[PDB]
């Protein structure tokens, strides 16, 4: 698996406006919520649980790295892999996203698989 | 479990006002305080302690989250299950409040189950 | 054991006014000075010793919160427990203070155990 | 072997631009580019792997380096061995560079080997 | 052992003005330069290295509060054990010096042994 495979995908030019943390079924976890920084389309929502899915190893990293890009507001790629939670009430209430990469941005590229 | 179970109880719309780490039992602990943005109501308190309870593997998670919030003093909602801590005057120092969530509510409602 | 023992001592608004790392027998090991913040009394002195003492399982959390409350300056309430370090020159140079917790307080009250 | 060996490769005077953060083959990782401060020059690319190369024990260290150097976007000398990764897709987004080591530049000389 | 020792030498009133991260025998380490907050004398050439010397178990500790420490500028007290590193190059890159210790410092007066 990699983050960069075309099963996976992404949203470009956003910025990670909320963050949560909690824990389910013994499994720390955290969301983030991004927005397109020039506001138009709709919000993405992706989250990681500690020991589910096979993106568990990369938890802490990219939780501190969502910190990171969160206190700066900076433009991202973020990178998901679709329909992998499945708790309703979970989903319903974040996505069923898991997060599986984030990536800087310049005003003109990305910097990561596309 | 999970930070979302209607069993739990939650907060909108607070910033961390205070922090304080220690020692009971041979564990870590840390307790927050936390009040209404709008200077309404009461203050909330609770606690995580790092080798007890069901919410244990998420100790670091919500010590780290929680040091972050309280150094924006930011909004946000704060996820506590009621009753739990047994030591009576830890209790009645801080609380019985385990700390099980944290979320941001930079928008109109808070990023967190509700 | 608990930092809010009554057997332990406790020192309201007080700023961290230093920081040291160095390492004695075998262990990582962070001292604090702390001064009342309204200038008055004489500086506390304690330090956090990795796996020795009672203490130790706190050890990494009291060295980040130090370093937190150290970068910003802010009034807090130290807890110690008195007498835990031996090593005389060690103990000449600091203290024999254990730090065993950090409050964070308004100007009106720290929020930690008191009595 | 040592970051320093002469069979590694070191561009000085460069800057942090760009940090990546994803997961391969159950490792996290991470990708920077880095290039010229004075605008001249071809980007650098190099990646770390956790528990992949001969370089895995300093994953960590070497992500919170770059993470710290990538947001002062102070002038560095950064440190590779070509040819480690051999996923093709991999190297063709990113590079087959191992990243081993960066060091901090002042106006006049790089802190580190040459 | 003790940072405090006799057979160690320290010098006061100094700042952290370089930092470098590397790899050497599987051992992650770390090298910082300091010059005289003032201006004089000449400067100072410290490592320390996660699975080597006496000094090891401090290693984790070292690192973060050199970072702190280099990232504000601010005056300190390194203190350092000689003639510990051995290889020869790595020697001639950088020095022997061993990184035993950081205490602060203010008005010239430093919080730490004499
Ligand atoms: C930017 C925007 O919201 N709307 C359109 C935009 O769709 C369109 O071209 C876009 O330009 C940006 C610049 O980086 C991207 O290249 C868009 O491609 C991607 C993306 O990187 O964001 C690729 C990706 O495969 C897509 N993901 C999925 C699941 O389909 C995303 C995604 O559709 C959007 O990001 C969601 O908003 O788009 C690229 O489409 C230009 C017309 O050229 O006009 C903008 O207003
Ligand atoms: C609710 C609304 O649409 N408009 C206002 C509103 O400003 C306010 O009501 C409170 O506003 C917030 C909105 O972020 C919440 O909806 C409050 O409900 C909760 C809360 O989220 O904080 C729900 C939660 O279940 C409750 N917890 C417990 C144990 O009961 C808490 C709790 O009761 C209070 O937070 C304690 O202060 O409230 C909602 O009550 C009121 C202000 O008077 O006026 C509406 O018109
Ligand atoms: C006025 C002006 O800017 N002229 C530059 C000229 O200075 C520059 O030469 C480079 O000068 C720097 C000074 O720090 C270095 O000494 C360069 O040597 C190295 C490097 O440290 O970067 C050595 C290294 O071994 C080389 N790496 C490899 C794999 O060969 C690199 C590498 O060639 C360059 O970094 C790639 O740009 O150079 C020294 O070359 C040159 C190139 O920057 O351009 C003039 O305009």
């Amino acid at each position: 698996e990699w983050t960069g495979d075309n099963t996976n995908a992404y949203y470009s030019d956003e910025v990670i406006s909320e963050l949560h943390v909690g824990q389910i079924d013994t499994s720390p976890y955290f969301c983030i919520k991004t927005v397109k920084a020039n506001g138009s389309g709709i919000p993405v929502v992706a989250c990681a649980v500690s020991k589910q899915s096979i993106w568990a190893p990369s938890f802490k990293e990219l939780l501190d790295q969502a910190r990171y890009f969160y206190s700066t507001g900076q433009s991202v790629r973020i990178h998901v892999q679709k329909n992998i939670w499945t708790y309703p009430l979970f989903v319903n209430t974040f996505s069923a996203n898991a997060l599986v990469g984030l990536s800087s941005c310049s005003a003109t590229q990305c910097f990561g698989p596309k």
